[PDB]
Order: C-alpha cells, then structure tokens, then sequence
C-alpha cells in the first residue's frame, strides 16, 4: 500500500484506479497447478512461491472483461513467459550457448505448429506450445498468423540479448528502447487484447494513429516501470538490459541520475497517453456510424483502450507486490529463490 517515494507515481494512484477481474480467484489456482502439471518450476519452488510471485494478479489487473477460458490462457501464457525469462536467465550465466540455441529453434517451430509440440520432452517447449494452441482458438488465423509473426520477432531479441549479455555488451540508449519493444512484447500483450474483447480489429482499426501510439505508450510505461523497479535485482544479477543501465553506460550518468532520467521518462508516458487516450476515445464513437458491426468495433476498440489503461495501474502494483523484485530478501542476490 504503501510505494517507496523514489519509485512512487501520484498520478497513477490517483488517476488510474485498479481493477480486478472476478475470475482472478480461480485464475490463481489453475495456473499455479498448470505450473504444476506443465513441470514449468520443481513442485517445492510452486508451493513456496508461485502465488507470492502474483503473475496472475498481473494479468487479472489488465485484460478486464475477457472470458474466463481466455484469461486463463492469457494467465499461463503470461507465467510461461516469466519461466522462459528466468530459463534465458539461467542458460546465460551458465554460457549454455548450445542450450538456449536449440530452446530458440524449438520455439520457432512450436510457434507455427504448437500441437506437434504439446508433448515434447522439453517440458518448457511443451507448456509453450499448449498455452499457444489455447490462443490460437479463439480468433480466426489471420490474428494467430500475427501473433506468430510477432513474438518470432520476441524470440530473436532475447537471442540478441544473449549475445548481448554474454558479451558484456550494454546497448545503446536508443538501440535498447528499440529492443525493449521486443524483449517486452509490447506487441503480444497489444494482440492479445483483441481475443479479451472478442475481436480481431481490422488493420484499418488497429493502425489508426491514436490506436497505434496509446497502445504504444500503455506498453512503456510498462517496460520502462519494470526497468525503475527491476534495476536492483538486475544490477545484482549481471543483467546489462535496463534502461538506467545504457544511460549510465553511455551517457555517463550516476545511478541516482539514470534513475531520476527513468523515472521522468516513466512519468511522461502518463500523461501523453491521457492526451492520446482521448484521440483513442474520439475514434472508438466515430466507428459506431450505425451499423451492427460499427458498434461491435467500437465496442471493443473502448474495451481495448481502457485495458491499455489498466495495464498502468496493474504493473505498478505489481512491482510493489510481487516476489519477483525483493532482492533484498534473498541469500543470494545473484540467484533469486525461484528460478531454478
Ligand atoms: N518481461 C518480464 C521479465 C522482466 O520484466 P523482469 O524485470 O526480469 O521481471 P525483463 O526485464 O527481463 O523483461
Ligand atoms: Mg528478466
Ligand atoms: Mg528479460
Ligand atoms: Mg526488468
């Protein structure tokens, strides 16, 4: 309840009051025993861990109003993708070059063909794949065919921060808010707003400026908040990809300097994307012309934007509430207790 001032945001609390999708309790539960099931985290690691690390609250905090079955996927999606990170985590500071290659192909083919994939022994290409099947059958192909092309695109950024990390290289300023768009998804959670309200918007609708830049800025708030609030345990853990991170390598500034840039960066995108938000707004009652699939399109373009804006609200209490963060609380500040 209560935010360390150097990451705390007036505005958010505020002007961005959380929501809580009514599904959340049994979200929890069911991706904790898909963890379980899927052998995505050893039984012992789930049972200490897995509720206090809140993945599902996360996801429960941002796509409001999608069915039950497919914020359940969502959910699973959403902790597979933290396990993923912890799995390029680990292959990285144990320089299982070979590993991680082979991982990456796997998941490139497990994503065109995620049933060929469903039982395959690596349990981490398995869980991928059933997770990605559950998403594929809720909108016609020409979503699951982005989506695809998308996260291929996610794939190839965590290679290069492979490359990266192995190499000690520290992007540059620039050339890292490029990779972040990838290395976060922006544009995965983006898609999956669309199977949240029902709707596979047409390009015209999803390209549509204000569309386009308050989906945008949804997801840097998101990146950039997780850079502020993620700096510790990076730091501690020889993570090189962080926004504060290239600004004190390459525009040689303190840390309490990055953190104040980050911070301001973070504190921008709010209220740009009140400005655009009303564009969006606009936008979303000019489709309803009249006709019955006007009003389905406007419907779910407003359902849309307003998770872009529960996005803000459940990512900052998310890096005040979960496990994930409190390095501090760790025998190993290098390890957290977690991963495996
Ligand atoms: N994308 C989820 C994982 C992260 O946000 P996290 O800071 O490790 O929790 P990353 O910074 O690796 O992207
Ligand atoms: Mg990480
Ligand atoms: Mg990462
Ligand atoms: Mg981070």
């Amino acid at each position: 309840i209560a935010v360390p001032p150097s990451l705390r945001l007036p505005v958010i609390e505020a002007a961005f009051p959380r929501q809580l999708h009514p599904y959340w309790p049994k979200l929890q539960e069911t991706t904790r025993t898909w963890l379980l099931e899927k052998r995505l985290m050893p039984a012992d690691k789930v049972e200490e861990y897995a509720d206090g690390l809140c993945y599902t609250d996360l996801m429960a905090g941002y796509y409001l109003g999608a069915p039950d079955e497919v914020l359940q996927a969502i959910a699973d999606y959403s902790a597979w993708f933290f396990v993923w990170d912890d799995r390029h985590d680990r292959d990285i500071v144990h320089g299982r070059a070979g590993a991680w290659r082979r991982l990456r192909g796997l998941l490139h083919t497990a994503l065109d063909s995620p049933g060929d994939h469903l039982h395959h022994e690596d349990t981490l290409v398995a869980g991928f794949a059933d997770s990605v099947r559950r998403l594929y059958a809720f909108l016609p192909a020409t979503w699951n065919a982005r989506f695809a092309r998308h996260f291929h695109t996610v794939i190839e950024a965590y290679d290069r921060e492979f490359h990266n990390r192995t190499r000690g290289i520290v992007p540059g300023v620039e050339e890292y808010l490029e990779l972040r768009r990838l290395t976060f998804a922006h544009w995965i959670w983006t898609d999956l707003l669309e199977p949240s309200s029902g709707c596979e918007l047409p390009d015209a609708v999803r390209k549509h400026p204000a569309y386009r830049r308050a989906a945008l800025l949804s997801q840097e708030f998101a990146a950039w908040y997780n850079d502020l609030c993620s700096l510790p345990k990076e730091i501690a853990g020889d993570e090189v990809h962080n926004l504060g991170i290239s600004l004190i390598t390459h525009h040689s500034l303190t840390l309490e300097e990055a953190i104040g840039e980050v911070r301001r960066r973070v504190e921008e995108c709010i209220t740009e994307f009140l400005a655009v938000e009303r564009d969006a707004l606009r936008f979303a009652d000019e489709l309803a012309d009249g006709t019955v699939r006007g009003k389905e399109l406007s419907g779910a373009v407003r359902a849309n934007v307003g998770n872009m804006r529960n996005w803000f609200s459940s990512v900052y209490w998310f890096h005040h509430e979960s496990g994930r963060y409190m390095v501090d609380s760790w025998d190993d500040r290098s390890t957290p207790p977690y991963v495996n």
